Protein backbone atom coordinates (compact mmCIF):
# COMPACT_ATOMS: atom_id res chain seq x y z
CA UNK A 1 0.00 0.00 0.00
CA UNK A 2 1.49 3.68 -0.97
CA UNK A 3 1.99 5.97 1.62
CA UNK A 4 0.79 4.32 4.35
CA UNK A 5 1.29 6.36 7.23
CA UNK A 6 -1.00 9.08 5.28
CA UNK A 7 1.57 11.52 4.81
CA UNK A 8 1.36 14.95 3.16
CA UNK A 9 2.54 14.44 -0.32
CA UNK A 10 3.85 17.11 -2.49
CA UNK A 11 3.38 16.96 -6.48
CA UNK A 12 6.06 19.09 -9.14
CA UNK A 13 3.93 18.23 -12.41
CA UNK A 14 6.34 18.81 -15.53
CA UNK A 15 4.08 21.31 -18.46
CA UNK A 16 3.56 18.21 -20.22
CA UNK A 17 2.00 16.01 -16.84
CA UNK A 18 -0.15 19.51 -16.26
CA UNK A 19 -2.15 19.22 -19.43
CA UNK A 20 -4.66 16.09 -18.40
CA UNK A 21 -6.13 17.21 -15.24
CA UNK A 22 -8.15 13.99 -14.46
CA UNK A 23 -4.69 11.73 -15.42
CA UNK A 24 -2.85 13.61 -12.88
CA UNK A 25 -5.22 12.82 -10.08
CA UNK A 26 -5.20 9.21 -10.92
CA UNK A 27 -1.43 9.49 -10.53
CA UNK A 28 -1.65 11.19 -7.35
CA UNK A 29 -3.77 8.87 -5.73
CA UNK A 30 -1.36 5.66 -7.56
CA UNK A 31 0.95 6.61 -5.36
CA UNK A 32 -1.18 7.42 -2.14
CA UNK A 33 -1.88 10.84 -2.27
CA UNK A 34 -5.39 10.33 -0.66
CA UNK A 35 -4.73 8.67 2.12
CA UNK A 36 -3.94 11.75 3.99
CA UNK A 37 -6.76 13.63 3.05
CA UNK A 38 -4.81 16.40 1.25
CA UNK A 39 -1.86 16.68 -1.44
CA UNK A 40 -0.05 20.29 -2.54
CA UNK A 41 0.69 20.79 -6.64
CA UNK A 42 2.97 23.05 -7.22
CA UNK A 43 2.47 24.14 -10.99
CA UNK A 44 5.15 23.81 -13.46
CA UNK A 45 7.32 27.10 -13.44
CA UNK A 46 5.85 28.03 -17.14
CA UNK A 47 2.36 28.29 -16.08
CA UNK A 48 0.83 30.80 -14.96
CA UNK A 49 -3.07 31.92 -13.37
CA UNK A 50 -3.24 35.00 -15.08
CA UNK A 51 -1.19 37.52 -16.17
CA UNK A 52 -1.67 40.44 -13.39
CA UNK A 53 -3.61 40.59 -10.04
CA UNK A 54 -3.22 44.29 -10.45
CA UNK A 55 -7.25 45.06 -11.31
CA UNK A 56 -9.20 42.89 -8.77
CA UNK A 57 -10.01 45.66 -6.19
CA UNK A 58 -13.03 46.46 -7.82
CA UNK A 59 -14.73 42.93 -7.49
CA UNK A 60 -17.23 43.05 -3.96
CA UNK A 61 -17.56 41.23 -1.21
CA UNK A 62 -21.09 41.40 -0.55
CA UNK A 63 -21.54 39.80 3.03
CA UNK A 64 -18.16 40.39 4.68
CA UNK A 65 -18.26 37.95 7.99
CA UNK A 66 -16.95 38.43 11.18
CA UNK A 67 -15.94 35.19 12.61
CA UNK A 68 -16.72 36.07 16.31
CA UNK A 69 -15.15 32.93 18.49
CA UNK A 70 -16.70 31.18 21.97
CA UNK A 71 -14.75 28.58 23.74
CA UNK A 72 -11.30 28.18 25.07
CA UNK A 73 -8.21 28.71 22.99
CA UNK A 74 -8.00 25.10 22.05
CA UNK A 75 -11.67 24.33 21.24
CA UNK A 76 -13.91 26.99 20.09
CA UNK A 77 -16.79 27.39 17.78
CA UNK A 78 -17.14 29.90 15.35
CA UNK A 79 -20.51 32.52 14.33
CA UNK A 80 -20.25 34.74 11.11
CA UNK A 81 -21.62 37.96 12.09
CA UNK A 82 -22.95 39.66 8.31
CA UNK A 83 -21.31 43.13 7.67
CA UNK A 84 -21.72 45.79 5.16
CA UNK A 85 -20.51 45.51 1.90
CA UNK A 86 -17.13 46.65 0.86
CA UNK A 87 -14.94 46.20 -2.42
CA UNK A 88 -11.77 44.29 -2.30
CA UNK A 89 -9.71 47.17 -2.46
CA UNK A 90 -11.41 48.13 1.04
CA UNK A 91 -10.84 44.73 2.37
CA UNK A 92 -7.70 45.15 1.90
CA UNK A 93 -6.87 48.30 3.22
CA UNK A 94 -9.01 46.98 6.27
CA UNK A 95 -6.56 43.79 6.84
CA UNK A 96 -3.91 45.72 6.24
CA UNK A 97 -4.86 48.05 9.21
CA UNK A 98 -3.05 47.61 12.67
CA UNK A 99 -6.11 45.95 14.52
CA UNK A 100 -5.97 43.50 11.74
CA UNK A 101 -2.78 42.93 10.41
CA UNK A 102 -0.39 40.03 10.79
CA UNK A 103 2.02 40.27 13.93
CA UNK A 104 5.62 40.33 13.99
CA UNK A 105 6.97 37.32 13.89
CA UNK A 106 9.80 34.67 13.35
CA UNK A 107 8.83 32.07 10.90
CA UNK A 108 5.16 29.99 10.18
CA UNK A 109 5.90 27.96 13.49
CA UNK A 110 5.64 30.96 15.48
CA UNK A 111 2.89 32.05 13.96
CA UNK A 112 0.87 29.03 14.14
CA UNK A 113 1.76 29.74 18.00
CA UNK A 114 0.56 33.29 17.92
CA UNK A 115 -2.47 32.08 16.03
CA UNK A 116 -3.34 29.35 18.61
CA UNK A 117 -2.80 31.08 21.40
CA UNK A 118 -4.76 34.37 20.68
CA UNK A 119 -7.39 33.60 17.85
CA UNK A 120 -10.48 33.64 20.14
CA UNK A 121 -9.59 37.29 21.52
CA UNK A 122 -10.03 38.88 18.04
CA UNK A 123 -13.19 38.87 15.59
CA UNK A 124 -11.61 38.96 11.76
CA UNK A 125 -13.12 39.76 8.87
CA UNK A 126 -13.21 36.58 6.31
CA UNK A 127 -14.70 37.20 2.24
CA UNK A 128 -15.80 33.66 1.74
CA UNK A 129 -17.72 31.88 -0.78
CA UNK A 130 -18.16 34.41 -3.67
CA UNK A 131 -18.72 33.16 -7.32
CA UNK A 132 -16.45 33.63 -9.41
CA UNK A 133 -12.87 32.88 -10.91
CA UNK A 134 -9.47 35.34 -11.04
CA UNK A 135 -8.17 32.31 -13.96
CA UNK A 136 -7.81 34.19 -17.55
CA UNK A 137 -10.04 32.38 -19.88
CA UNK A 138 -6.74 31.74 -22.01
CA UNK A 139 -5.69 29.59 -18.72
CA UNK A 140 -5.88 26.27 -20.06
CA UNK A 141 -4.37 23.84 -17.38
CA UNK A 142 -5.83 23.21 -14.04
CA UNK A 143 -8.26 26.37 -14.76
CA UNK A 144 -10.65 25.95 -11.50
CA UNK A 145 -13.25 27.60 -14.27
CA UNK A 146 -12.87 25.04 -16.91
CA UNK A 147 -13.05 21.87 -15.26
CA UNK A 148 -15.16 18.40 -15.91
CA UNK A 149 -18.83 18.83 -14.07
CA UNK A 150 -19.72 16.95 -10.84
CA UNK A 151 -23.31 16.03 -12.76
CA UNK A 152 -21.10 15.15 -15.47
CA UNK A 153 -18.87 12.62 -13.75
CA UNK A 154 -22.04 11.20 -12.09
CA UNK A 155 -23.34 10.59 -15.93
CA UNK A 156 -20.32 9.05 -17.11
CA UNK A 157 -20.19 7.01 -14.15
CA UNK A 158 -23.73 5.86 -13.59
CA UNK A 159 -25.72 6.95 -16.77
CA UNK A 160 -28.09 8.98 -15.07
CA UNK A 161 -27.99 12.50 -16.13
CA UNK A 162 -29.22 15.28 -13.15
CA UNK A 163 -29.71 19.51 -13.01
CA UNK A 164 -27.37 21.58 -11.53
CA UNK A 165 -24.02 23.44 -12.58
CA UNK A 166 -20.54 23.47 -10.18
CA UNK A 167 -18.61 26.89 -10.54
CA UNK A 168 -15.46 28.04 -8.64
CA UNK A 169 -15.79 30.37 -5.20
CA UNK A 170 -13.21 33.11 -4.31
CA UNK A 171 -11.61 33.60 -0.62
CA UNK A 172 -10.55 37.02 0.77
CA UNK A 173 -8.56 36.56 3.82
CA UNK A 174 -6.81 38.35 6.04
CA UNK A 175 -4.84 37.03 9.50
CA UNK A 176 -6.49 34.57 11.84
CA UNK A 177 -9.29 34.21 9.49
CA UNK A 178 -10.75 30.87 9.90
CA UNK A 179 -12.03 27.68 8.00
CA UNK A 180 -13.51 25.53 10.85
CA UNK A 181 -12.97 21.41 10.59
CA UNK A 182 -14.94 20.03 7.68
CA UNK A 183 -15.12 17.74 4.83
CA UNK A 184 -16.98 18.74 1.78
CA UNK A 185 -20.51 18.70 0.86
CA UNK A 186 -21.44 15.22 -0.55
CA UNK A 187 -17.66 14.06 0.65
CA UNK A 188 -16.07 15.58 -2.71
CA UNK A 189 -12.97 16.36 -3.50
CA UNK A 190 -12.21 20.22 -3.79
CA UNK A 191 -9.01 21.78 -5.08
CA UNK A 192 -7.91 25.10 -4.01
CA UNK A 193 -5.44 27.64 -5.30
CA UNK A 194 -4.07 30.48 -3.71
CA UNK A 195 -3.74 33.45 -6.20
CA UNK A 196 -1.94 35.86 -4.13
CA UNK A 197 -0.94 37.07 -0.83
CA UNK A 198 -0.19 35.69 2.50
CA UNK A 199 -0.14 31.96 3.12
CA UNK A 200 -2.87 29.32 4.09
CA UNK A 201 -2.11 26.84 7.08
CA UNK A 202 -4.07 23.70 6.50
CA UNK A 203 -4.58 20.82 9.07
CA UNK A 204 -5.97 17.60 7.46
CA UNK A 205 -7.07 14.50 9.15
CA UNK A 206 -6.84 10.90 7.08
CA UNK A 207 -9.35 10.04 5.74
CA UNK A 208 -9.26 6.40 7.09
CA UNK A 209 -9.30 7.75 10.37
CA UNK A 210 -11.90 11.10 9.81
CA UNK A 211 -14.48 8.76 12.50
CA UNK A 212 -11.89 9.29 15.04
CA UNK A 213 -12.28 12.81 14.83
CA UNK A 214 -15.92 12.90 14.36
CA UNK A 215 -16.16 11.14 17.86
CA UNK A 216 -13.59 13.48 19.56
CA UNK A 217 -16.27 16.38 18.26
CA UNK A 218 -18.88 14.95 19.95
CA UNK A 219 -17.36 14.62 23.38
CA UNK A 220 -16.18 18.16 22.78
CA UNK A 221 -19.53 19.74 21.26
CA UNK A 222 -21.80 17.88 22.94
CA UNK A 223 -25.15 19.94 22.91
CA UNK A 224 -24.08 20.50 19.23
CA UNK A 225 -23.66 16.72 18.61
CA UNK A 226 -27.47 16.04 20.21
CA UNK A 227 -28.88 18.59 18.16
CA UNK A 228 -27.45 17.36 14.71
CA UNK A 229 -26.16 13.80 13.73
CA UNK A 230 -23.38 15.91 12.04
CA UNK A 231 -22.80 18.61 13.32
CA UNK A 232 -19.42 19.14 11.54
CA UNK A 233 -21.05 20.08 8.35
CA UNK A 234 -22.28 23.43 10.12
CA UNK A 235 -18.88 24.76 9.47
CA UNK A 236 -17.97 26.49 12.94
CA UNK A 237 -15.88 24.15 15.38
CA UNK A 238 -12.50 24.26 16.05
CA UNK A 239 -10.06 21.93 17.83
CA UNK A 240 -6.22 23.01 18.03
CA UNK A 241 -3.17 20.59 17.04
CA UNK A 242 -2.62 20.45 20.73
CA UNK A 243 -5.97 18.95 21.67
CA UNK A 244 -6.03 16.94 18.70
CA UNK A 245 -2.70 15.22 20.13
CA UNK A 246 -3.64 15.23 23.78
CA UNK A 247 -6.45 12.77 22.38
CA UNK A 248 -4.37 10.59 20.12
CA UNK A 249 -6.04 12.32 16.67
CA UNK A 250 -3.93 11.47 13.55
CA UNK A 251 -3.72 14.42 11.48
CA UNK A 252 -1.13 16.71 9.48
CA UNK A 253 -0.34 20.18 8.87
CA UNK A 254 1.14 22.49 6.35
CA UNK A 255 1.67 25.94 4.89
CA UNK A 256 0.17 26.93 0.65
CA UNK A 257 2.14 29.75 -0.25
CA UNK A 258 0.65 31.91 -3.30
CA UNK A 259 0.86 30.44 -6.29
CA UNK A 260 0.42 26.79 -5.18
CA UNK A 261 -2.87 24.12 -5.62
CA UNK A 262 -3.77 21.99 -2.29
CA UNK A 263 -6.41 18.93 -3.06
CA UNK A 264 -8.77 17.59 -0.45
CA UNK A 265 -9.69 13.89 -0.84
CA UNK A 266 -13.14 12.67 -0.34
CA UNK A 267 -13.76 12.11 3.29
CA UNK A 268 -10.57 14.27 4.65
CA UNK A 269 -11.15 16.54 6.86
CA UNK A 270 -9.90 19.81 7.22
CA UNK A 271 -9.37 23.11 9.08
CA UNK A 272 -6.65 26.20 8.77
CA UNK A 273 -6.51 29.78 9.14
CA UNK A 274 -4.92 32.35 6.63
CA UNK A 275 -1.35 34.37 7.76
CA UNK A 276 -2.58 37.60 6.14
CA UNK A 277 -4.39 39.43 3.69
CA UNK A 278 -4.80 37.01 0.69
CA UNK A 279 -6.95 35.57 -2.43
CA UNK A 280 -8.26 32.04 -3.07
CA UNK A 281 -10.20 30.10 -5.73
CA UNK A 282 -11.61 26.85 -4.65
CA UNK A 283 -14.52 24.52 -6.28
CA UNK A 284 -15.64 20.93 -5.82
CA UNK A 285 -14.99 18.06 -8.24
CA UNK A 286 -15.23 14.35 -8.44
CA UNK A 287 -13.59 11.42 -9.89
CA UNK A 288 -15.12 7.57 -9.84
CA UNK A 289 -13.75 7.09 -7.01
CA UNK A 290 -15.45 9.84 -5.42
CA UNK A 291 -18.84 7.86 -5.67
CA UNK A 292 -19.06 5.31 -3.04
CA UNK A 293 -18.23 8.20 -0.62
CA UNK A 294 -20.90 10.27 -2.19
CA UNK A 295 -23.14 7.12 -1.81
CA UNK A 296 -21.87 7.26 2.32
CA UNK A 297 -21.90 11.24 3.32
CA UNK A 298 -23.17 12.30 6.19
CA UNK A 299 -25.57 14.47 6.12
CA UNK A 300 -26.96 17.79 8.52
CA UNK A 301 -31.07 17.57 8.62
CA UNK A 302 -31.33 19.88 11.60
CA UNK A 303 -31.57 22.48 8.92
CA UNK A 304 -28.14 24.66 9.71
CA UNK A 305 -26.00 23.40 7.02
CA UNK A 306 -28.03 24.75 4.21
CA UNK A 307 -26.22 24.07 1.02
CA UNK A 308 -26.23 24.86 -2.70
CA UNK A 309 -29.28 23.95 -5.12
CA UNK A 310 -27.13 21.14 -7.13
CA UNK A 311 -26.62 19.15 -3.81
CA UNK A 312 -30.47 18.30 -3.80
CA UNK A 313 -29.46 16.13 -6.62
CA UNK A 314 -27.02 14.27 -5.77
CA UNK A 315 -28.83 13.32 -1.90
CA UNK A 316 -31.87 12.18 -4.75
CA UNK A 317 -29.81 10.31 -6.86
CA UNK A 318 -27.16 8.82 -4.22
CA UNK A 319 -29.14 8.61 -1.10
CA UNK A 320 -32.56 8.06 -1.78
CA UNK A 321 -33.49 6.76 1.26
CA UNK A 322 -32.00 10.42 3.02
CA UNK A 323 -33.95 12.20 0.41
CA UNK A 324 -37.41 13.05 1.85
CA UNK A 325 -35.71 14.02 5.78
CA UNK A 326 -32.56 16.07 4.21
CA UNK A 327 -35.28 17.83 2.07
CA UNK A 328 -37.15 18.16 5.13
CA UNK A 329 -33.78 20.28 6.51
CA UNK A 330 -33.43 21.98 3.66
CA UNK A 331 -36.81 23.58 2.94
O1 LIG B 1 -9.81 28.47 1.84
C1 LIG B 1 -10.76 28.34 2.67
O2 LIG B 1 -11.22 29.24 3.50
C2 LIG B 1 -11.57 27.10 2.80
N1 LIG B 1 -11.30 26.19 1.67
C3 LIG B 1 -11.61 24.91 1.73
O3 LIG B 1 -12.18 24.34 2.73
C4 LIG B 1 -11.35 24.06 0.52
O4 LIG B 1 -10.71 24.51 -0.46
O5 LIG B 1 -11.83 22.90 0.58
MG1 LIG C 1 -11.70 44.90 -10.12
NI1 LIG D 1 -13.01 22.53 2.29
ZN1 LIG E 1 -27.27 20.14 11.41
Amino acid sequence: AQNPNCNIMIFHPTKEEFNDFDKYIAYMESQGAHRAGLAKIIPPKEWKARETYDNISEILIATPLQQVASGRAGVFTQYHKKKKAMTVGEYRHLANSKKYQTPPHQNFEDLERKYWKNRIYNSPIYGADISGSLFDENTKQWNLGHLGTIQDLLEKECGVVIEGVNTPYLYFGMWKTTFAWHTEDMDLYSINYLHLGEPKTWYVVPPEHGQRLERLARELFPGSSRGCGAFLRHKVALISPTVLKENGIPFNRITQEAGEFMVTFPYGYHAGFNHGFNCAEAINFATPRWIDYGKMASQCSCGEARVTFSMDAFVRILQPERYDLWKRGQD
